[PDB]
């Protein structure tokens, strides 16, 4: 019986030294991937309508347009809404598809369902158009580095549809997208032929982030199990602030501080927690000011702090792969 499914309890990252920050740094650009990632996003995409569909469009071309050998599939299912049964569809973006250990990346790609007012559409900006804009921008970033993937460890996006409830979140109402895909990858088995591992035995790690592009974001570290995880993001912070890598931003409005949150916040990565899958949740507490109102669009983000973020993002991603 291989021991495999417990290496990520003991894989450590491999640290980039400041020559190689500065690299990473300069590798990424908040303005391109505005135009050419974020803003074809911010449109109003809630399950089944016609702005859901451009929107997987948009990512599934950004991603094919890239070097590195990503499978993509859409992970498409039926499921009961207070509205009625209604189809869903999860984007899952892959390198190595029979690499027994992921690193996952995750966001939702829905948008919450309002109906116009006043002429004000709901495009949900932090909510998660920038999640998702900056996991493109992150497979862009490091696309060369990436292409040498073509440790049995490789890296996978998740853009789960259908995050949002129709009414007020419930139980039934919400994480349509995360719960549907967390029980299929439960029950997958992985690596292909395998006897007794799943899928779910394979995810190294859950990164997911929701509600960023807000000013003065604190990430809290909530679970124990990822807790050494949580320090590496709060390492790497600090390093590359010290290098004078960042914009606007100081040690005491740092993003990643010291300090844990008891409470439950209901999220995509919740399916995959009950099934034992090690969670960062990258989500501000509190929340954006804007969060859940039309004016969670465009004008409210804070442009540097997601370019922060994407730099200490991109740094983890290549520690953790050893890229
Ligand atoms: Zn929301």
């Amino acid at each position: 019986a291989s021991a495999w499914p417990e290496e990520k309890n003991y894989h450590q990252p491999a640290i980039l030294n400041s020559s190689a920050l500065r690299q990473i740094a300069e590798g990424t650009s908040i303005s391109e991937m505005w135009q050419n990632d974020l803003q074809p996003l911010l449109i109003e995409r809630y399950p089944g309508s016609p702005g859901s569909y451009a929107a997987r469009q948009h990512i599934m071309q950004r991603i094919q347009r890239l070097q590195a050998d990503w499978v993509l599939e859409i992970d498409t299912f039926l499921s009961q809404t207070p509205y009625g049964y209604r189809s869903f569809s999860n984007i899952i973006s892959t390198l190595n598809p029979t690499a027994k250990r992921h690193l996952v990346l995750a966001c939702h790609y829905d948008s919450k369902y309002f109906s116009h007012w006043n002429n004000r559409v709901f495009v949900g900006a932090t909510d998660s158009a920038v999640p998702c804009a900056m996991m493109l921008e992150l497979a862009r970033a490091l696309d060369k580095k990436l292409l040498s993937l073509k440790p049995d460890l490789s890296l996978q996006l998740i853009f789960f549809d259908g995050e949002e409830a129709f009414l007020h979140w419930s139980p039934q109402d919400s994480l349509y997208g995360s719960r549907h895909l967390a029980a299929k990858m439960a029950s997958t088995p992985h690596p292909p032929g395998a006897r007794g591992t799943s899928q779910l035995h394979g995810m190294d790690l859950l990164v997911l982030l929701q509600l960023i592009g807000a000013p003065n974001p604190t990430f809290p570290n909530f679970f124990p199990n990822s807790a050494r995880w949580f320090e590496r993001l709060q390492a790497i912070e600090h390093e590359l602030h010290e290098l004078g890598l960042l914009k606007d931003h100081s040690l005491e409005g740092r993003y990643f501080q010291n300090y844990s949150y008891g409470g439950v916040i209901q999220d995509d990565h919740i399916p995959f927690l009950r099934r034992g899958v090690p969670v960062l949740h990258l989500i501000p507490s509190p929340f954006p000011e804007v969060w859940h109102t039309m004016d969670d669009n465009e004008e409210n983000l804070d442009e540097s702090t997601i370019d922060n973020l994407n730099k200490i993002l991109q740094v983890f991603v290549l520690e953790y792969l050893h890229l």
